[PDB]
Formats: C-alpha cells, sequence, structure tokens
DNA sequence: TCGGACAAAATGTTCT
DNA sequence: AAGAACATTTTGTCCG
C-alpha cells in the first residue's frame, strides 16, 4: 500500500500513474525526455530493489513502462 | 594488444599489472582503496564492455580481480 | 606508471 | 502529483 512498485522503496505516492518512490519519479522522466539508450548487461531481467536500481537502468526504464508509468498521466 | 582487458575500450597503458583504461584504473583503486561491496542485479556475469561497464560495479571489480589487477604490482 | 585534482554523468532529496 | 533547484554518488580525463 506504500511501496514502490517500480523498486519496492518507501514509496511517496502516485506519480505518472503508477504508485512509486520519488527516485523512480524522477528517473522516469528522465528516461523519457533525455536521449540515453539504456541497455542491459544481463539478461533483460534485473532485480530491481532499492540498492539494485541503480545498476540497470534498461530494467529499471522497463519496469516504469510496464507498470504502466506515462508523462502525460493527468490527461 | 592495445585493447582494456576489462571492459574492451583503448587501454591506455599497464595499470596494477594489466593493459587496462584510465576508467578502470582509477575504478579499480577505488574499489581496492575503499568499499565495494557492490551488489550484482543479474546472475554475476553482466557483461563489462565501454557503455555498460557503468551498469554493474560488483561484475567490473570481478572483472578486474580476475584479470589479475592488484595494488602491489609495482613493488 | 601512479595518483591528485578537476570534470562530467547519473542519481536522489527538498521544497513549492 | 509535478517539477525546479540543489545535493550526492559514481564515473571518467587531464596533468599550460
Ligand atoms: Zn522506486
Ligand atoms: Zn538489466
Ligand atoms: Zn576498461
Ligand atoms: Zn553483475
Amino acid at each position: 500500500s506504500h511501496m514502490c512498485l517500480v523498486c519496492s522503496d518507501e514509496a511517496s505516492g502516485c506519480h505518472y500513474g503508477v504508485l512509486t518512490c520519488g527516485s523512480c519519479k524522477v528517473f522516469f522522466k528522465r528516461a523519457v525526455e533525455g536521449q540515453h539508450n539504456y541497455l542491459c548487461a544481463g539478461r533483460n531481467d534485473c532485480i530491481i530493489d532499492k540498492i539494485r536500481r541503480k545498476n540497470c537502468p534498461a530494467c529499471r526504464y522497463r519496469k516504469c513502462l510496464q507498470a504502466g508509468m506515462n508523462l502525460e498521466a493527468r490527461k
């Protein structure tokens, strides 16, 4: 009820359509708006938790999108 | 040879006993001088190349050790 | 070579 | 729920 759905950290509230923490909220906006081409170094199935969420932006971003995060969600 | 044995970027010379780039040189020094309680988000065999070497410090440090890097290489 | 200082990228928190 | 500003962590380059 107060776990980030992306990294399981303590969730602040609902951001861009999904219960997430502050760090995943800002990560998501940066991933969408910025140009990076994230690439997984594993098997496209990395564990994303409070510690490990720094280790694979590709899998973190993929999880944000799959949980349904969207920038224009207030519309 | 002219390629870093850890990440396959252009090597800048032989550092801590091994042909490596400057980024792997300082990454290793920082890991050995400091803490290196890193956690892999995959299965401890992450691919370490020029872009993905940022992803997993745990597997990067393992690759430095496996290549034989050591601080007292000189003396 | 090795390492300090500087610089940049990447991530996270506070405040409105 | 959203985003600007700041702060920290992590990484990489220069060394007129
Ligand atoms: Zn999160
Ligand atoms: Zn991954
Ligand atoms: Zn390297
Ligand atoms: Zn790994």
